[PDB]
């Protein structure tokens, strides 16, 4: 909320015209001025000052999430020149005058001494005043002075009065000031209320002072899933950099007719070339999501996404990527154990053949396709290399052949396809239709087609969509894992009954999949610093979304290289593994996510870890970073780089905010937001606060609290050159509005 006295010439320029209460006594005055149109206090031989009357929820708002006074004013003359805030219980008094040198000075109420602001003709011109106060158990404010920290941590004084105040406040005390402008703010209007969540929120370069804020719309309160609630995304815009707001828009009734879905995490983008905002969020079935596992490869879980053109304040109506984005495959994770599906042929090794192979490598080695004839075995085993390159093993042939070096390349879907020649007896193999190789393959009375981790000692993950066998004008054997995958429980889709030997050794998993998608919590970015990062590009839209491929969530990057009008998507992030017992998995469960660009085009992302925290006696903690050098595709695990670096952070599970602040003379630095716990370093979503890194993410600065209270999840986003601006979830999970002066604040550490 915004309390504000604005100079303009329009002769409603009298501040009783903008709401304040004129507080004069004796022969104190004021007048119009216009050298630059400006207020004169005139506080000669009696009191002049300007105030307004707040309530008992505005100031307890004031307490709990901060305020903010700023003063554009000239001092002419004189002193006790007072303009504050005060409770009625307490206020932070500055005290501004001329001292008997003529230079302009400050002095606190509670605090020791004076602070000369400006000397000579500069005493007496035009400055900018800023009190910011933090909240918290022991609050203080900060005074700035045009821009800078002159002094910190200004404990409040008991006082009874209950005014916002400015100008001369003393009747025996002579003072004479000009007021061009005068704003006091408090912190945290209410935008959403609960049981309303999961905010994000972005801002317009293009059109400044365009903030545009989101949230899920949960009739019936809770996560998405249950019967008992219909929820859809909901937004509302601001057109003066987040004071006020439009009216709360649903996007996703017009889908959702029936209220037969939920939709849930709406994560937006902001794309400065067509000045719009993309947000993306999950669509799923009214009655099952991503808790308890429950989503299920059949059901109509996806993503869609909706646009917002700036220029025309129009919603464009949502558009479907749900088949670009959730694949839909035969998983097999031969992790500590080997997985391979044979089916047992009648090939005649004197005709030709051919065979055909839809598979992605994940991860590892020992992935593996063959077919043999009764006379030869041929088999491909197909590899990622220590630079993440592609590789395929010929059996026979010594020499491995690099498929691929690309990583998105790598990790996509390629057809592998076998065509033997009776008459040489060997097999070429294509790889996209592109001919690699011919080999004679080995020596073999087996006749089979085969597929999947081959090696107990030799991790390795593929994933399939399709195998064929066709010899004399035939298929011999077809298998349609991205036609079952997304089958309902009553088609038969176990391998075994399809005719298939399962040959398992150790433990592994495999199932069809994946159950969901969905876009996380937050915002997502557009690239800018891409050059020197090989395979990657700038205008690339890019959000960290979570997986379940059936029981285990995992991060990924969602992605777009042409605008949004096609969506690709990366590799899993890197996580250990241990089993505890049989089919009993030790691992981590990255969710709730959210990425930076660094200055070198690296890509920095923090993690939520949900579940188990612990991996073979390592303690991740419950938050996680990791760094791509390739654009997202894929990622690594930064050792040691968890919640550890972000000093006095809450020690509960909750979705962050992360975010580049880019300062007017083109500096830069990386804030993130997340509760402290209550004390800081506890358990509980309890006072948001505010950590800056200098170094691209190694180290972290802060916290600065920011809110005295509840606070859950949060995004933060660049309002302008000197602010960010926050949403938050507080009491009773309502979502607030903080407007943070980062390049004052910054001076605080
Ligand atoms: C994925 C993170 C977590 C796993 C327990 O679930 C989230 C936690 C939440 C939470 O801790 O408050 C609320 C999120 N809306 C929920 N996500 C979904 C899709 O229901
Ligand atoms: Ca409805
Ligand atoms: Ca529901
Ligand atoms: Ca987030
Ligand atoms: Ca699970």
């Amino acid at each position: 909320a915004l309390f504000d006295y604005n100079a303009t010439g329009d002769t409603f320029d009298s501040p009783a015209k903008q709401g304040w209460m004129q507080d004069n006594t004796n022969n104190g005055s004021g007048v119009l001025t216009n050298a630059m149109p400006a207020w004169l206090v005139q506080g000669i031989g009696g009191r002049a000052q300007w105030t307004y009357s707040l309530s008992t929820n505005q100031h307890a708002q004031a307490s709990s999430f901060g305020w903010r006074m700023t003063t554009e004013m000239k001092v002419l003359s004189g002193g006790m020149i007072t303009n504050y805030y005060a409770n009625g219980t307490q206020r932070v008094l500055p005290i501004i005058s001329l001292d008997s040198s003529g230079n302009l000075v400050v002095e606190f109420e509670g605090q020791t001494g004076r602070t000369v602001l400006a000397t000579g003709t500069a005493a007496t011109e035009y400055h900018k005043f800023e009190l910011v106060f933090l909240p918290g158990s022991n609050p203080s404010a900060s005074f700035y002075f045009d821009g800078k920290l002159i002094r910190d941590n200004i404990q409040p004084t008991a006082s009874k009065q209950n005014m916002i105040v400015w100008g001369n406040g003393s009747s025996n005390t002579d003072g004479v000031a000009a007021y061009r402008d005068i704003k006091f703010e408090i912190q945290g209007d209410v935008i959403f209320r609960g049981p309303d969540r999961i905010p994000s929120i972005v801002a317009s370069s293009v059109t400044p002072g365009v903030v545009t804020a989101f949230a899920e719309k949960r009739v019936g309160g809770g996560d998405p899933g249950a019967l008992s609630n219909t929820n859809d995304i909901i937004t509302r815009t601001s057109r003066d950099g987040g004071i006020t707001w439009d009216t709360e828009l649903n996007l996703t009734e017009q889908i959702n007719v029936s209220d037969e879905f939920d939709f849930s995490d709406p994560r937006p983008i902001y794309d400065p070339s067509s000045n719009t905002v993309l947000v993306s969020y999950a669509r799923w079935p009214t009655d099952a999501a991503q808790n308890g596992d429950r989503i299920k490869p059949w059901m109509p879980n996806g993503i869609f996404y909706s646009v917002y053109d700036v220029a025309s304040g129009n919603w464009q109506a949502p558009i479907d990527v749900t088949d670009q984005v959730k694949e839909r495959s035969f998983q097999i994770a031969g992790w500590g154990g080997s997985e391979l599906y044979r089916r047992n042929t009648s090939l005649n090794s004197q005709q030709d053949w051919q065979s055909n192979a839809k598979i992605r490598i994940v991860d590892g080695a020992a992935n593996q396709i063959q077919v043999a004839d009764g006379s030869r075995k041929y088999v491909v085993t197909l590899s990622i290399d220590e630079s993440g390159g592609l590789v395929a093993n010929l059996n026979g042939v010594s020499a491995p052949i690099i498929l691929q070096s690309e990583h998105a390349k790598v990790h996509s879907f390629h057809d592998y396809e076998l065509q033997y020649s009776a008459l040489n007896h060997t097999t070429t193999l294509f790889v996209d239709g592109q001919q690699i190789t011919t080999w004679a393959g080995e020596v073999s009375q087996e006749n089979n087609i085969q597929f999947g981790n081959a090696d107990a000692q030799i991790d390795g993950r593929l994933h399939v969509q399709k195998i064929v066998l066709t010899q004399q004008g035939h298929n011999l054997v077809e298998f349609d894992a991205f036609y079952l995958a997304q089958q309902t429980p009553e088609v038969e889709k176990d391998l075994e009954k399809l005719g298939w030997t399962k040959i398992k050794t150790g433990n592994t998993m495999s199932l069809y999949g994946n159950a969901s998608v969905n876009p996380g919590p937050g915002h997502g970015i557009t690239l800018t610093r891409q050059q020197n990062i090989s395979g990657s590009q700038n205008g690339r839209l890019i959000y960290p979304a979570i997986v379940l491929d059936r029981f285990f969530l995992n991060v990924m990057s969602i992605y777009s290289d042409d605008g949004g009008s096609n969506w690709q998507t990366g590799s899993t992030l890197p996580i250990p593994f241990r089993w505890k017992s049989s089919s009993i998995l030790e691992t981590l469960e990255p969710s709730e996510a959210d990425m930076v660009e660094l200055q070198n085009g690296d890509l920095l992302l923090t993690a939520r870890l949900d579940f188990n925290q612990i991996v073979n006696g390592v303690n991740y903690s419950p938050r996680q970073q990791f760094l791509s050098k390739d654009g997202g595709i894929t990622w690594s695990l930064l050792e040691a780089n968890n919640a550890n670096v972000f000093s006095n952070i809450s020690t509960g599970t909750v979705d962050a905010s992360i975010t580049r602040f880019e300062q007017s003379d083109g500096s830069h630095f990386l804030l993130f937001t997340n509760p402290q716990g209550n004390p800081a370093g506890t358990n509980g979503r309890q006072n948001l606060g505010l950590w800056f890194s200098f170094d691209e993410g190694v180290t972290w600065k802060g916290p600065i609290q920011l809110v005295n209270g509840a606070s859950a999840y949060s995004d933060i986003y660049q309002l302008d050159s000197e602010n960010a601006i926050v949403i938050v979830e507080t009491d009773n999970s309502n979502m607030r509005i903080l407007r943070m002066p980062i390049t004052l604040l910054k001076q605080k550490l």
